Order: C-alpha cells, then structure tokens, then sequence
C-alpha cells in the first residue's frame, strides 16, 4: 500500500527498464506516504508494471519532526540511506534510467542526496519531482549540481516553507492534484527523451 520496494528486492536476472525512487514527508506511513502511490500508478500505466521498479526510502530514513531543524532540513542518517539506494540501482540495473521524488523533508532529503551522488550516477537520473520543498529558498528553487532542465519543484501560494520558513500552514498539505498528474507526466517525458522510446 503505502510501501514499495522493488528495488531491494530487485531480481538483476530481471531488470526494470526504469527505477522511481521517492522519499515521503515527516510523520507519513509506509515509504512512501499519501504522494507516492500516486505517482506511481502513472509510472506502471505508461511503461507497464514489467516497465518499472518502484522504490521509496525507507530503512534509516525515519521521517522525523525534529529533524527538520538540522542544517540541511534532515539528518545525516537519512542521506545515506537515499545515496544507498541510487549506488544499488546503477549496481543491480546499470542501462536503467533512474528518476526521483520527494515531499517536504523528503523533498530536503532528495535535494541532499543527489548533490553527494558520485557524478556518474547522477547523470542516469532523467528527472526529478518536489513538491513542498523546504529548502527552496536557500537552494534558489535548484538542486545543487543538477540541471534546471531536469529539475521541477511545486510550491503552492501560500505555502510558507518554500518561503524559507518552517511554518506548516494549509496549503502544505494540497499537492495530491499535481501528484496524480504533471508530477508523473513530467517524469515519463524525461524518460522517453534521454531513451528513445
């Protein structure tokens, strides 16, 4: 339901063409939380369910409320948690194409991970979804050493933490219609570029 993981377990004898992996938000169930299905029902109808491998993080990445006070908006555990999973995919399934997620510490959480990701791996990545991101002030609305072009933030009106704030008013919780939509639009769109397709 609210956890997927396809990666982990992932069989190499049986690539997945394509690896989503997502990071939820503070207090939310699963590793995936109340965006991620959503997301991923699109990624399974345009490729297949044999098309893609659905991954969220779990494991240390424990989405905690006081954690989102350390100075990259979540903790070092978190980080590697995150880096870990990337480092398994390009392993298991080098010729897939990788794309990532997140919602609010998530969205801190993917920031803060692709930016330690080594150079190489980084590259295979084709896209990137963040909705309510809490550092989008002081990253300038950018992922540190990624592309604008590959790169999509959603932040509401009203939505103070994309202000550079901490507080959690109304519209932080309203991203379920881009999540069911543009989010996994954006994402199949940077995957049939970078492939063919």
């Amino acid at each position: 339901r609210t956890t997927r993981d396809d990666l982990i377990n992932g069989n190499s004898a049986s690539c997945a063409d394509v690896i989503f992996i997502y990071a939820r938000g503070s207090t939310e169930t699963g590793n995936l939380g109340t965006l991620g299905p959503s997301i991923a029902s699109n990624l399974e109808s345009a490729f297949g369910k044999d098309g893609v491998w659905i991954q969220g993080v779990g494991g240390a990445y424990r989405a905690t409320l006081a954690d989102n006070f350390l100075p990259r908006g979540t903790s070092s555990a978190a980080i590697r948690e995150m880096l870990g999973l990337f480092q398994q995919a390009n392993t298991k399934c080098p010729d897939a194409t990788l794309i990532a997620g997140g919602y609010s510490q998530g969205a801190a959480l993917a920031a803060a991970s692709i930016e330690d990701l080594d150079s190489a791996i980084r590259d295979k990545i084709a896209g990137t979804v963040l909705f309510g991101y809490t550092k989008n002030l002081q990253n300038r609305g950018r992922i540190p050493n990624y592309p604008a072009d590959r790169t999509k933030v959603f932040c509401n009106t009203g939505d103070l933490v994309c202000t550079g704030s901490l507080i959690i008013l109304a519209p932080h919780f309203a991203y379920g219609p881009d999540a069911r939509g543009p989010a996994p639009e954006f994402l199949i769109e940077k995957v049939r570029a970078v492939r063919g397709s």
